[PDB]
């Protein structure tokens, strides 16, 4: 009679941790959505081989809406796990559905897994100089967000590295792209006018991590807003004041020009 | 050829990935630090037991003086594994090792692990609300350092949370509990006086984050800087104006009052 909470990681199979794997090995009824992220590097035949069972994928309506319909009821009398990409808890809105197990008189575990918001120490950026985070999300129709611009201002005049996760569309197979937040900051620059995000603007481009080659570069937009930086998923950082060992790393790493060593 | 950094996870030898121990067992030399951090949930001969190989410890000075000499020669010649607690690259100086990999024609990747920075989701607080993050450190004889402090102003000011690691002797195995973290803030509130960090201060605690039973709790200073959180480590979260949802998630689950649902929101 309990519910856990289980992160698969960043890239494949694999990257769920051995405490996450042997306690899914024994749920009776195994849950999982695959829409708040994307785990470019395996697919549900391969999960469900490592954990020995059948699990039945909900998307985000089952979720938001009937996780209480769909899950509860057999958490009530079985042990069941919810797996989910990266960590779930990292960015999603999964959180609140701990409290729904509450309310149900449900237990609920969680067993945590890689999250990209702290895989992004391979870039080589000090992970405590990072400030808040923001989400570059697909303009819909006439709706043009335009939020996460301002984070990375707020963020920059403190000297601060802004996190930018890039949206996703699972039911359309759509993952946003590094280049495709950039061309969408550039169009928000030419909208407010803050000097904010240029061509000269300095950012940093993670994709795939978790994989054993994943790839890591650095440049200013003007030269990456056109570079392949191969499958999603993509995140995408803008910089703020770098210190000496962080410029050094971008340049031996991500390929950064040494004009930045200055 | 090859060496691999390789997380240990947050508590236990389980917290480790199936990915990062799979590789660990098919290298032909294992090594691990732990004086960046350590596995509270368990020991290194329950470590070493999981992965199957003897694992040679190194130290601070191992490692940041002679990791091209102990290390970086057999992994020329052979596959290195050098595990870490947490997420390897996390802790600041690492990264700086992946660049003498480079240069010493040494294949270097990197197999992630669970780190607190993302297991303190499990607070309920929003991971994009966080701000700079800072680490408490112990006042000792003439230095009395007061910078975290600044750091929860300029955070809180912009309603961001504020992750604060709390000081760590590794070597001694000593750690700072949150009850001292919430004295020292409250006495640098008196030297500062910024209105930063009072008795009123609602804050949160997240102990053992890893284990399936971790201690997480929410409440102003005045009621939990003499309550008992249990073994470290310790971790503790000074966080900005809540969100309704983030509220809901600190009093149905870490006890937090429900005065929180409108003082703090
Ligand atoms: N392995 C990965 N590599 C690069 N970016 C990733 C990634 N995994 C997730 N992301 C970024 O994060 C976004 C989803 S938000 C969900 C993050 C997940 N809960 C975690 O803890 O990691 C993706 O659209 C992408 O922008």
């Amino acid at each position: 009679m309990v519910l856990y909470f289980i992160g698969l990681g960043l890239y494949d199979e694999r990257d769920i941790t051995v405490k996450g794997l042997e306690i899914a090995k024994k749920c009776d009824y195994v849950f999982a959505e695959f829409y708040t992220s994307l785990m470019a590097g395996t697919t549900l035949g391969r999960i469900q081989k490592l954990i020995g069972k059948e699990i039945r994928v909900l998307s985000r309506e089952d979720v938001e809406l009937n996780f209480e319909n769909i899950v509860m009821p057999l958490a009530k009398e079985n042990d069941v796990a919810f797996l989910t990409p990266g960590d779930p808890l990292v960015a999603t809105t999964h959180a609140e559905l701990r409290i729904r197990a509450k309310r149900a008189g449900v237990e609920s575990y969680v067993i945590h897994a890689p999250s990209i918001y702290s895989a992004v120490g391979i870039t080589g950026l000090h992970i405590y100089k990072f400030g808040k985070s923001a989400t570059v999300a697909y303009p819909e129709g006439n709706w043009f967000p335009t939020s996460y611009y301002d984070v990375i201002k707020e963020n920059a005049e403190r000297g601060l590295h802004t996190l930018l996760f890039l949206d996703i569309k699972a039911e359309k197979r759509m993952y946003m792209t590094a280049n495709e937040a950039m061309e969408l900051l550039l169009k928000v620059e030419d909208m407010k006018k803050g000097g904010v995000f240029t061509d000269d603007t300095l950012v940093v481009v993670l994709a795939r991590a978790g994989s054993l080659n994943p790839t890591i570069r650095a440049g200013y937009v003007k030269d990456l807003i056109r570079e392949d930086f191969g499958d999603p998923p993509h995140i995408l950082i803008v910089p703020g004041k770098l210190h000496i060992v962080e410029a050094e790393y971008l340049v031996e790493i991500a390929g950064a020009p040494r004009e930045i060593l200055r």
